[PDB]
């Protein structure tokens, strides 16, 4: 599923990430536009050889089991296929852990080169909400 803009936004507050740990809802918004462009389904290999999954781009190096990342963690105790599915709420309860865990939202390589210090209130501009 490719989620419109407004739409991911009110998915994202109704399941309790707007504020979450400090980082307001446009943030969020921003770090999912610039890692999978709104697409669920978005799959990408690392040079380690995990896989990052989903809307929000989950490494199965710590966070999911995907059977073929030996050596790895599984720390939201999920199979990494759990985060591709159209419905986001396995992806924002394993984000919610991701960003507790100590770095914050540096976690996310693209929020960090393309979101942290801007405008991102821009990002839920129009939405009713
Ligand atoms: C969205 C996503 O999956 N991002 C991945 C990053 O999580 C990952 O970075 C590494 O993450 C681990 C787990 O959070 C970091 O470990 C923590 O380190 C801090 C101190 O910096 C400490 O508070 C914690 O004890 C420790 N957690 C443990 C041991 O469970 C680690 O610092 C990160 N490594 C880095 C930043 O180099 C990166 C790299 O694998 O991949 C992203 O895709
Ligand atoms: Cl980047
Ligand atoms: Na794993």
């Amino acid at each position: 599923k490719v989620f419109g803009r407004c739409e991911l936004a009110a998915a994202m507050k109704r399941h309790g990430l707007d504020n979450y740990r400090g980082y307001s809802l446009g943030n969020w918004v921003c770090a999912a536009k610039f890692e999978s462009n709104f697409n669920t389904q978005a799959t990408n290999r690392n040079t380690d050889g995990s896989t990052d999954y989903g809307i929000l781009q989950i490494n199965s190096r710590w966070w999911c089991n995907d059977g073929r990342t030996p050596g790895s963690r599984n720390l939201c105790n999920i199979p990494c296929s759990a985060l591709l599915s159209s419905d986001i709420t396995a992806s924002v309860n394993c984000a919610k852990k991701i960003v507790s865990d100590g770095n914050g939202m540096n976690a996310w390589v693209a929020w960090r080169n393309r979101c942290k210090g801007t405008d991102v209130q821009a990002w839920i501009r129009g939405c009713r909400l």
